[PDB]
């Protein structure tokens, strides 16, 4: 299958074209600069209505045949965050061990990184995993669960991924 | 804009007969040691029954205007500690990062703290945490708690609370 | 005078239809006889990766067997067919999401891809389960990491009695 990445922003701001989408500009730039197998990027800026964030989600996963998405915003404690809602909504199986690490790499920078209530889920070949907000605190992430993501993905049947082992290291077992 | 805080003492033993209430106390002396702002405590001492629970709970989110409640008691593996359950059940969205991490900090002094199911959500403008029965283990999950929600009662439109610097940083944003 | 059964199962499809040596069965088992020094009996049972078969083997172990413990090995990863953990919360009236939590955090520490296992634990009637790892490196870390509150949860829910051997791992039992 051709790797094929979703990368789903959830801003309102950002989708009136209002600001600069700071957040997915950084995971493009992380993915590029660490996959080394061929791959392409299925971007896509939205509202934060649940509404669409579930249909975008679907049609990237079923329509994109994306094997990964990955999402920016909308996971807080505020009840307009609700990507994580969006997420279990489109998902038949979760992964807790990804929300778990991900709040426990986020604390050493900041107390409130247990109000976020981003987590990873699959929906038929692709993983969808919530991401924070600030570049920053996206590059700590992802340097955290990028490790595990190529081998999930072949795990339930998605496209073929590896990275540069002198930036990331995608275990194999 | 008034800060009201509820305390729920769940108790297993309102059959065999209460004869004090060290949880409650080490709660209510915690929040009047570290909080700076003014605010109110509704305080009320329950059976473990579910129904009532949920009730109480619902009461000082709802009548009370309480923007934070927390609860002491029932929350272990026993078939009647269900103060999970009925937090679950009157809250609209969970923050699994509060049991996380107050499992997480319980760990290395109370090895069966893997045991204990507290969980944290919201109600409306009200942000629900269950704590650990033991005073010392009280101290230990608010001290790790605490610094995050002062903002997350922002987040969720609740009243506001700031505490002493040198007692416990309320981190905002 | 409640005796303590444990129950061992491994699912596989693969073992389900032979397996010279379960070597993650074995370890789960030299484990528990070394460690525990109160008597007890094991019901070993290998079985497919067929949701409604691990359902009906934990309740037959739980409320024929009379197990107060039960430890699972395999079905915990993302793929499809690995349902130990759906088998799991559907048989329990209550879970530990401890359990699933710390056994990750160990595990981590030399499988960065312990963030895909969804091993959880919970509890039916006076029956404690977990799932545990397939690798025999993880299974000890696991093992070690939430051994020390087994003991006392099965306590808590009116199981059997179990002590360990404080000099491998001590059984925590708070008081009050």
């Amino acid at each position: 299958k051709k790797a094929v990445i979703g990368v789903v922003t959830i801003s309102d701001r950002a989708s009136k074209g209002i600001y600069e989408d700071i957040s997915g500009k950084a995971i493009i730039d992380y993915l590029k600069d660490v996959i080394i197998t061929p791959f392409e990027v299925e971007y896509r800026v939205i509202p934060d209505e649940r509404d669409l964030i579930e249909k975008t989600l679907i049609e990237l996963a079923d329509e994109k045949g994306c094997s990964l998405i990955l999402t920016t915003g909308g996971t807080g404690p505020a009840p307009r965050d609700v990507t994580p809602e969006a997420t279990e909504a489109v998902c038949e199986k979760m992964l807790p061990g990804f929300g778990e690490l991900m709040r426990q790499v986020s604390l050493k920078q900041v107390p409130t990184a247990i109000l976020s209530r981003q987590t990873a889920g699959i929906r038929g070949s692709c993983l969808i995993v919530n991401l924070p907000g600030k570049p920053q605190s996206i590059k700590v992430c992802l340097d955290a669960v990028m490790p595990a993501i190529p081998y999930c993905i072949d795990l339930i049947g998605g496209a073929y991924i590896d990275t540069d082992p002198n930036k990331v290291k995608a275990f194999r077992p």
